[PDB]
């Protein structure tokens, strides 16, 4: 079961090896996330402004194939692992369009819920709507 | 005696066509009223981490050369008007590495100071600080 | 202010990664969305010049221009309008509106302006190459109005 | 002497378009900074190989990691310190210390990792090549030490 996360490769993601430079696979992680925040957590979204911070820990990607101007990529994400305040997902990046489907790369990022009153911040249970969403 | 901030060209900001892709040059505008900023005008540098921000009325660019990676271009900014609450800025593009002075492009934007209140943004004065700056260090 | 466009529409959600610490989209963003909106055009309405782009032919910026109204926040759907405002031999002068149409009411955030020039890579540099037919009849048919 | 290997810096200076609402730098700009890091690594080190990389040879990235320590912020001047962890063949792959040097006390934001594969355009496609001499002597003097 993933979560799919459309994205058209840019020009402005090239570069003049005539690939995507690499950096913009991470964004696309991003994209990923958040668009999935924004479909199936908006409360938790929505809690960004008020003292939730959902902080990135760490990121990885693998690159396999080059992808190019005007490719359609699925960023597919999946729940690797949730475990108190963190949330493991990993990404594969499909070209769909066009020619045949293509794994350009794969992906891995590691998220974790923070709350921060006063001047430090402090780790909170992953928020239930959020939990729910995960789990589908 | 133009404002100079100085920008060597990263892969990333280039294309498949070969050259730095146009809209890098807008974001070169922001790294360079930046630089102008914590060079001579640093006090207002620390009002932008206190509710004070610099908003974006317009902006232009007409480019003539292309540029490339690992091109050293200065970002010359030059102090166009200033009024109550903004600033217009012009800028030339210039690379000064490899070969000889080319001129890639030209730009202008202007900015205006900001507060955020209950309704939004709203305008504020240009502190005296950022117009003296400006009159004596971007001309 | 119209929900329904009369001009060609690329679609874009902004992405935390277009805001800045003022917590509005960075203003060289909007720039960028004329770049998506140009090369979505080609994509949907004149897709053997997306194939000659892979095959010498360039589309070289002129020059662009952006005048910014109101803010755009994270997550905002805005829908970037393109209309042709001329066509010069080698040249395309598009215009764009960049309207928010999600949360709250159709918003004009900024309008924008862009010179493009056909061009070819030769043994001068660049050279400028007539619009392609498909792409003179496309913007006539979906970018006009 | 230098007990500690010396590392290369690149010096980056935070900028606007490279923080989100959150207030702090966001997360993909530090891969941006592996890049930037070992371009300006060609321009001071190996410049013979930069030539290059405008007459076919490309660095393509195989993979790359950053672990995230402490938010960065506008303004903040933070030195990209690469090494070398190791050499194997046409891939290399490097290390990244993220340190804030100003404002402020030296601060750890984040650590990064990238493995690289040189190629050159043969057809449609790349195909492995040697790691260019004076890439491997450049790289070389910023080796990880066991
Ligand atoms: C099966 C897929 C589950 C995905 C869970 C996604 C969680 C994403 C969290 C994203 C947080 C983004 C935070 C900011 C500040 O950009």
């Amino acid at each position: 079961d993933s979560y799919v996360h459309r994205h058209v490769v840019t020009f402005d993601e090239t570069n003049l090896v005539g690939n995507v430079y690499f950096a913009h696979y991470l964004h696309w992680q991003g994209h990923c996330r958040e668009h999935f925040l924004a479909d199936h957590a908006p409360g938790v979204m929505a809690a960004l402004a008020d003292g939730l911070a959902l902080v990135t820990v760490d990121c990885h990607a693998d690159f396999y194939a080059e992808g190019s101007a005007f490719d359609e990529v699925e960023v597919r994400m999946m729940l690797d692992r949730l475990d108190g305040h963190r949330i493991a997902m990993s990404f594969d990046y499909v070209r769909v369009a066009p020619g045949p489907p293509t794994l350009l790369a794969q992906g891995r990022q590691t998220v974790a819920c923070m709350r921060r009153a006063g001047h430090g911040l402090e780790p909170v249970e992953v928020p239930a709507e959020l939990r729910r969403a995960l789990s589908r």
